[PDB]
């Protein structure tokens, strides 16, 4: 059927799988998975790789030599399947010292000590091999007007944003950063809420290309935005350097449902958009496997991620080939919209009657653009209706 | 009391007041204003100006010489009343040849005609005075996935601001463009849907230098996003070239409702923000009197208006100016985010052993961060309890 | 593949085809379509009847003997055809007299207009053989807070519906009403905004057995919530006399995409639901064809509302036919939530040691929901990968 | 200045000011609070009473005599201050064996243990003197479609309030039972959405009048929905039991900010209704201080809560008793909205020619609602600014 091998490059968090189910409103239904367990388990299923949260890898407070111990056990299991780290992150939100945010909390020292941490998992990401380096400030952001002066703060992103890009430039690492942006939750607003406004950012930092944008599809999904339209104007950007995938079922709190689940259209117009496009990253899944499942529910939960994928790969090729869908895409004109405007230039333009004192308006009005009929081709492949 | 005189600035759109009440589901519930009335009345209330579209002021398809005369008399209203036109903007969305948009239909030559519509209205509004030049695509977008390859429809969208942008340089024009976001209404989806969006497109045009952004307060709403921090970004960047001041009550069609109404926190904030980082530009507003008024409801919807921004700004000053605010601000330490994380260097912030391995994470952790004292001030300046 | 039956009962209101294309921002793209062609290429189609506004089938004003002509002209294409008419309305939306409403207008001579258009519309909707007459009460509702005062419109609600009620019984016709739900747009907030809320007040009215809910799909969805659920407590309460199909993209402008469009799953889940409770009544679509599609984008579109339908009928068979669904659903224990909760009384269950003070509460706490795999079969379904 | 007292009927429940800022993403920033402080702050700030889920005065899993003794202290402590117990509930959400729901949990057996926890609690509120038992069923729902079949679980949400209504009847109680509704979080949906499914659910109930609702601020506006509107339709059935205040700002996961911020306009529209319409129980709040905050900004948000409730109560009732108000409603006509529409029956409606035949349409459609005027007098009444 549509099995998953290394070759698909499908990667997963260790905190997702192992997710224990505590929420808002509720505690654990699952115990807590060993890293080395999570690692075979995963190799298993025909994942190719593994991402972390230093506090996901080493307990919070672990002298050096736990955390010695903690990334040594991790790396055997590592070498022992041969699965990769793509990426890697801090965890700059869940201790209480991070309440007002990491890298833009109005307590200075507490500034310092979130860049310290983040250096600090910046080395041992590139030790085990990641080329991606995530931030997502869960904590940036504030509940009310005056807590947080919004122009200061972004002085403090930056700032520190060019600290982490001086630091890795002098060490000489092959590293690049990846902002992740959330409209809210858990703080009232967070800042560069979309991916918008972290490509907009980056264009401020002192050095632009180090640093892209790691889009999650349910985070775009809670301001009720268009996934691949976000995701297509970070390709012609340049900027897509990694992709989290999943579900969400609207405005709501941030679900991370299984990718496939929540709004199935636009999971298939992604995957299309990603396999045109030729993106060759990885496929990583930040999910959590709802808290009403054991642990052979949190598998198979994870398994559904990837065979999701492949189904609607496989739907959105054959869309993509079939004569009578190339058929319809030239009735719809978007082999025109290929074509420029005015490559004859702005004076041949203003020169050309045809283009405005001579164009016969009601004709072009009343051509018929013939999307309703695309758009059923498209849902017929989809549900293999053809 | 609160009597706006055109010193404060205070701008409306022909289309804003003029609006005859048709919507979606209705037809006109009272009649077209004239524009020469419109001035007069505006003036008259202690606005300083005015703005239109092309076809606010001229019918579309009307000859050179019904064009002539509209022109005309429009321009012995302004004279005679010292109004002003601080922008202008073209109608690329109301006829049916923009059905599938202006500069991204799929039709190349429907995109040489809005180029050439655009001109036409560039060089009228140069004339009257005008120095920023708005481009709110209503109808760039899509309602299906296959219909608009969104990586293609951005290729065309620079490529039209690019023309743009070498037709007022070669005019030697002194006018600015300002790109207005929308997320949805009336496609779908729009394209560049928040002000994040407009920023980062504006870093890839040929010219950054003459772009900018006209936010709108409700489209930003629409996307469920915090306005008032769209904005700082945008002034932090320094391409706030205009903005567009309405009301609008949570995620739903667009409402342009008078300012002050829907999210009344926001707008104070908003207005604390534009008063603090000394903006300069027109206040405009962009809002419909709903079609439950009439003439004499337009009138006052319209100096209503005006009266909320003065009642707030008022309140924010006073709420700025208060000791025991200031006193409250040093107590959550916007202070300490003033100053610069690491003014010392990343070398010498590794070697400071007081922001990692001495640091006591849960002695700052302890620290209360004073936010709802402070909030609870805001809203007693506000509400006028203090 | 999949061709539509006059056998599915299938209907479409003269409205949907009918839309010429307006909306808050545009004019028309399309011609005026005749009643009788509607009739005619519907169908053609393959469809079981239509449905009709009165102000859809004789323009607002007529004379009675260009009321006598519309409707003569109308009966006869009808009778030709086989088609049905099931159901009416009256339009107390579009003319600006209910710019406040119609049953709730503050005018009490607009609130017995609106009563008189209506009862004239029921007399021809039951001679045309409607069993159901629908009331949208779009314009009931406000943008501003004491604008209307919702208690005592709510009694002026109940009061027209009940001299609705009294006027049907004392004429012996065999019509029943049902409201039809809606949150916003074109009102800021229009009044019984759910199916819960409409559901809710016709306890309320003189005669509560006349009365039901026509809940629509992509209303439900302006206001985030779970159509399938709702549709489910309408069942539950012996309510749903009629239903709406058509698509939404989530909280936005009322988009009216054809069924199958917007949220597919919800869709999936829909009919699961409509064919496994074994609903009766018309499939009716009240849908808008994209402005962007000329008259044969709109057979395209009205087609595919019916192919997606039936295409998705089947999918829901194969999954609740499915042995291995079937052994999903009794893993999940969808069995046993239909087994009564304590059905020899509280005081046998207050006696009952096993149900507290001897419960094991962690090894039922442990117990795995199987609710991850259980989705995944209902997702291969829908794709056809199973 | 606004000093609270005991005549207030300010009320708040252990689990607000006890929050100890745990979040989806994040640990603890405050110490567990004892009751018998809760009980003492509070009533030194000027609040009447406290509420409590039985999990927040016992802890999960005390024996007997463990529980005699919490119960011994909290009571001690109200005889103490003087301090009332209006209302009480059941935690049936944090423990993991609630992971899918209590009273429609699939597993039967978990279903009898959550109504044996409910009863114990019932029988220790009516010693208390509580007068309202609230249900919050937030796990009773869904993330996927099959996993709840909706009509069967209002069957047994139908069958576990008779249950629980035979047994106070049979213990000749005085205590009504008031549903709280939640559209969504902690489960995907939540069944019985909104004001308007608990008040049609009600009424399908055994015992109607024993139960009402107890609507939340925060809660309808995650619906986007209007919430003094949804008060308006529960006042007017005769079923507004209780109610929760707080503050949200917009459609995103559960905030509980305190009272008057979020929505301030609707706020105002709240407090505005509910002293009109002379409602008199608890003024209860449901908010969490934000976990930037120590105990002493706990107590700050708290008396935030109930000063922002009096401060609102006073701008409304200086807007009501306005002269210049009064005659804006005149002028808006909502005197004549309270005029029954035709009190003389169908048949002296039917017969009028002036209610049809002699309308004039067109001049009752040109008159102007006067509504901007009016909001913006209430605009001036909220600011003070009159
Ligand atoms: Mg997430
Ligand atoms: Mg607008
Ligand atoms: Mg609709
Ligand atoms: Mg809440
Ligand atoms: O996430
Ligand atoms: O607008
Ligand atoms: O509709
Ligand atoms: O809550």
């Amino acid at each position: 059927s549509y099995q998953p091998t290394p070759e698909d490059r499908f990667t997963f968090g260790l905190w997702t799988v192992g997710w224990q189910g505590r929420d808002p409103f509720g505690d654990a239904t699952r115990p807590a998975l060993d890293p080395v367990e999570t690692v075979q388990r995963l190799a298993e299923l025909g994942a190719h790789g593994v991402t972390f949260h230093d506090d996901d890898l080493i307990p919070f407070g672990s002298s050096d030599t736990e955390r010695e111990s903690h990334i040594k056990r991790f790396r055997q299991a590592l070498d022992a399947t041969g699965m990769t780290v793509p990426m890697a992150t801090t965890n700059l939100f869940t201790h209480p010292v991070f309440k007002d945010g990491g890298f833009t909390a109005n307590d200075r020292d507490v500034r310092r000590y979130a860049l310290r941490k983040t250096i600090r998992n910046i080395d041992l990401a590139v030790e085990l091999g990641a080329k991606t380096y995530v931030a997502w400030g869960g904590r940036e952001g504030a509940e009310s007007g005056a807590a947080k002066d919004v122009r200061v703060a972004l002085d403090r992103m930056k700032e520190a944003f060019d600290l982490l890009g001086e630091y890795v430039t002098s060490q000489g690492y092959d590293t690049r950063f990846a902002i992740k942006p959330k409209p809210n939750e858990p703080r009232g607003d967070i800042l560069l809420p979309t991916v918008g406004h972290a490509l907009a950012f980056i264009e401020r930092l002192e050095r632009p290309e180090l640093y892209g944008v790691n889009p999650e599809v349910g985070h775009e999904q809670m301001a009720g935005l268009n996934f691949p339209h976000g995701i297509a104007q970070a390709l012609w950007a340049g900027k897509l350097f990694h992709i989290d995938l999943n579900g969400q079922s609207g405005i709501k709190y941030d679900q991370d449902l299984r990718f496939g689940a929540g709004d199935l259209r636009a999971a298939f117009w992604l995957v299309d958009l990603l396999e045109s496009a030729g993106y060759e990253g990885p496929r990583h899944f930040d999910f959590k496997p709802p808290r009403t499942e054991d642990i052979d529910g949190v598998w198979a939960s994870a398994a559904g991620c990837m065979r999701n994928y492949l189904i609607l790969k496989e739907r959105a090729a054959a869309f993509r080939a079939d004569p009578e869908v190339q058929e319809a895409l030239r009735a719809s004109r978007l082999d025109e919209l290929a074509q420029p405007t005015a490559a004859d230039g702005v004076q041949e333009l203003l020169a050309d009657r045809t283009a405005f004192e001579d164009f016969d308006v009601d004709a072009a009005a009343a051509r018929g653009m013939a999307f309703e009929r695309l758009d059923q081709l498209a849902m017929d492949h989809l549900l293999g209706a053809r």
